[PDB]
């Protein structure tokens, strides 16, 4: 993708887990014997071929060895450049001179989907610069960008038609027009299916390697594209790879641990922060979900596991609030167009993030940043969201004003029971149609609002707004009184109430008997009695106790029937997504609550269920998991014949949350007031660990023994 995912994709995005036809390919087909070698395992039908694929931190090297001919391919991107590098090494370890023909094939689908801009793609070929220029002049808002495919040599052949390259009666493994001839006619005329291919004839000798560099990328405007391709073709490759490796090592190198667990180190040290960044801030796209548009809570939460990133995201998020008080739950990056939904919990996430930032960094000067409002054509009581187009306004405000407006809207949006409404749904999107024109209260959002107020009372007292702090304090007292009185089920906390007054998340209901959100946040927020919180956490063990599959169920009874129509979550198959299945985002709060309450061994045991390594796919006959084990997944199915199957990985809101869990809930590393406070509770199967954090360029080797202490100097707890 170039600017926004599923808006200006370059090659096809087929989320087909069973076939997954490659969108681009690299062939090194021979001349004499006709054998076709490939570094990619999905493009090869040779049973006696060995393939090696390495997934590094910002690079991928795919090696394919067959018939004493090693073909190694490396992939990486260039920083501050919209260009993708592809380095092909054809290493000959035979005993005679071989003649080869290397191919570079790619599918041009520019925009959201093919079959729409299938005829309207223009392909060009340049003589001096051996490149293939493709543009999509029919796109709604991407009709001026050109993509290219060059090579750091003098290519001998090219084509821009699938009918010519792949042809009929052929697949990606036997492309016909790579084996049934030695001439690729250069086609420029527009036909049904566009593509691009390159060509190079090599005369190797025994013991020689040839180093190519295929280039793919784009930039708007033809002259800008030409300048960029000249620059890249004059550039080098190994320097780029070294730069990317250095950047990724230096980022992930700011926090290193040496815990005795072999599967814990390999995740927290390298993969969790990399996944968080590269799949939620840098590119909001994975194999299963593609959505390149900024979320509100998404972006607000993503940059919280770390320092300036949080500040940047807070400013950009708070600069998108309507003057009435509600914010944009969704907005595109460059146009700025978004939606104005009725979702309730959005306006309090900004308050929570500001509290977290001011607690961690301590820069009180962040509260004064004049940022404009927006202008929107209001809402009607007939719809739940509208797209329109925001317009900047001349009415400015600071961050404190924005947070105050958000809280004022939240307080105004309360039901008759005291607990806040949900309208279009709280954190769980599927739980909509419980408010909408009625009185749908909630318990999780009540806890979360009380938690935010618990610190904005202090902030207002420091600032000096007596009228506002008095109102907020009175409201907080009333809300916590309601939570203690209305919201308790007898052994745990409820979830909410429908429009009909029927309790949701209680033992009296046939479906959704027990939630987890309220129980976890009753400890996360800070309020609530110790005994009631302990009883709630013990009752959480009802859906946790399933250690046969190792998941943490959100609902014990999945929504099978529409007894009260809790929204569009009823459509999910039982045990799929947030319908009674494990949801890694919510279980992280469970492990954080268990860790903070004091129970250390239980917290570690629960965390072991979340780590993809030493989970399901640890042995060879763990085919049930089906998903890659080096990255945390969003959800794991919990019922039916697909119990234990993981789905929709990489693009998960659980990256930063799991990372922060592993940081303080286990290791106990907290930046309370700038100074680091260490307070660990090691499991009985551990002895000790050593952490190496580099805050403000200061690398400290904080080593914790069985009881306490530090390697640099002996200090007590809470350093």
């Amino acid at each position: 993708w170039s600017r926004n995912s599923r808006d200006y994709q370059l090659t096809p995005w087929t989320n087909d887990p069973v076939i997954n036809r490659p969108g681009e390919a690299f062939y090194v087909a021979d001349v004499e014997t006709g054998k076709l070698y490939t570094p990619c395992a999905a493009l090869s039908r040779d049973p006696e071929a060995m393939f090696e694929t390495r997934h590094g931190l910002g690079y991928s090297i795919l090696t394919g060895v067959a018939d004493t001919l090693e073909v190694e391919l490396t992939q990486t991107v260039d920083r501050e450049k919209p260009v993708k590098f592809s380095q092909v090494i054809v290493r000959n370890k035979g005993s005679k001179s071989r003649r080869l023909k290397v191919y570079a094939y790619v599918e041009w689908v520019l925009g959201n989907n093919g079959q729409k801009s299938a005829p309207f793609i223009l392909s060009r070929h340049d003589a001096g610069s051996n490149a293939i220029f493709a543009s999509n002049p029919y796109s709604i808002d991407y009709s001026a960008r050109t993509s290219f495919l060059t090579l750091d040599s003098e290519a001998s052949g090219f084509t821009t038609s699938r009918r010519e390259f792949i042809g009929r009666f052929g697949s990606a493994q036997a492309p016909q027009g790579i084996v049934a001839g030695a001439a690729l006619s250069g086609t420029t005329e527009v036909d049904g299916d566009p593509c691009a291919a390159l060509m190079q004839e090599i005369h190797l000798k025994p013991g020689e390697e040839r180093h190519m560099t295929f280039i793919l990328g784009d930039a708007d405007n033809a002259e800008e594209a030409e300048a960029l391709v000249k620059d890249v073709r004059q550039a080098d490759f190994l320097s780029v790879l070294e730069e990317s490796k250095k950047f990724w090592t230096g980022f992930t190198g700011q926090l290193q641990v040496s815990t005795p667990d072999a599967g814990f180190n390999h995740m927290v040290n390298n993969w969790l922060p990399y996944q968080a960044l590269a799949c939620r801030i840098l590119a909001r796209t994975a194999f299963y979900q593609s959505s390149g548009a900024f979320g509100f809570r998404d972006q607000l939460q993503d940059t919280l596991a770390f320092p300036d990133l949080a500040r940047t995201q807070i400013l950009r998020a708070a600069g998108r609030q309507f003057p009435e008080g509600d914010v944009q739950h969704w907005w595109l990056p460059l146009t700025g167009a978004g939606v104005r939904t009725t979702i309730s919990d959005d306006v309090v996430w900004l308050a929570y993030a500001i509290n977290q930032y001011v607690s961690a960094t301590g820069d009180a000067a962040i509260l004064d940043e004049s940022i404009p409002f927006l202008k929107g054509p209001a809402l009607m009581p007939g719809q739940h969201d509208a797209f329109f187009q925001p317009e900047t306004s001349e009415r400015s405000a600071t961050l404190y004003e924005h947070a105050a407006l958000a809280l004022d809207l939240a307080i105004h949006r309360t039901g008759e029971n005291g607990l806040p409404l949900i309208l279009g749904g709280d954190w769980n999107d599927g739980m909509n149609r419980v408010g909408v024109g009625g009185k749908g209260t909630s318990v999780w959002l009540g806890w979360f609002l009380a938690g935010a107020l618990r610190d904005f009372i202090e902030i207002a007292e420091k600032r000096g707004d007596t009228d506002r702090v008095g109102k907020w304090a009175s409201h907080r007292e009333k809300l916590r009184h309601v939570l203690e009185t209305a919201g308790w089920d007898g052994s745990y906390y409820r979830r909410g109430y429908f429009d009909d007054g029927t309790p949701l998340g209680s033992a009296s209901s046939e479906e959704c008997q027990i939630d987890s959100l309220g129980q976890s946040w009753s400890v996360l927020s800070g309020e609530g009695e110790e005994g009631r919180s302990r009883q709630a956490m013990d009752a959480v063990m009802e859906h946790l106790v399933d250690e046969k599959t190792g998941i943490i169920r959100l609902f014990t009874p999945p929504f099978s029937r529409a007894s009260h129509d809790p929204g569009y979550i009823k459509g999910y198959p039982p045990g799929v997504r947030e319908n009674g299945g494990q949801y890694t985002h919510a279980a992280t709060w469970v492990v954080l609550a268990l860790a903070k309450q004091g129970r250390a061994q239980e917290a570690w045991n629960c965390f072991k269920l979340l780590n993809p390594v030493n989970h399901a796919l640890d042995a060879a006959s763990s085919e049930t998991y089906r998903v890659e084990p080096y990255v945390v997944t969003a959800d794991v199915y919990g019922e039916g014949a697909y119990a234990g199957r993981g789905g929709w990985s990489w693009y998960t809101g659980s990256a930063g949350w799991l990372y922060r869990a592993a940081v303080e809930g286990i290791l106990g590393i907290t930046r309370t007031d700038g100074k680091l406070h260490v307070s660990p509770s090691l499991p009985e199967d551990w002895s000790g660990f050593s952490i190496r954090i580099t805050l403000d360029g200061k690398a400290r080797d904080i080593a914790v023994s069985r009881k306490a202490g530090t390697a640099d100097v002996s200090v007590s707890v809470d350093g």
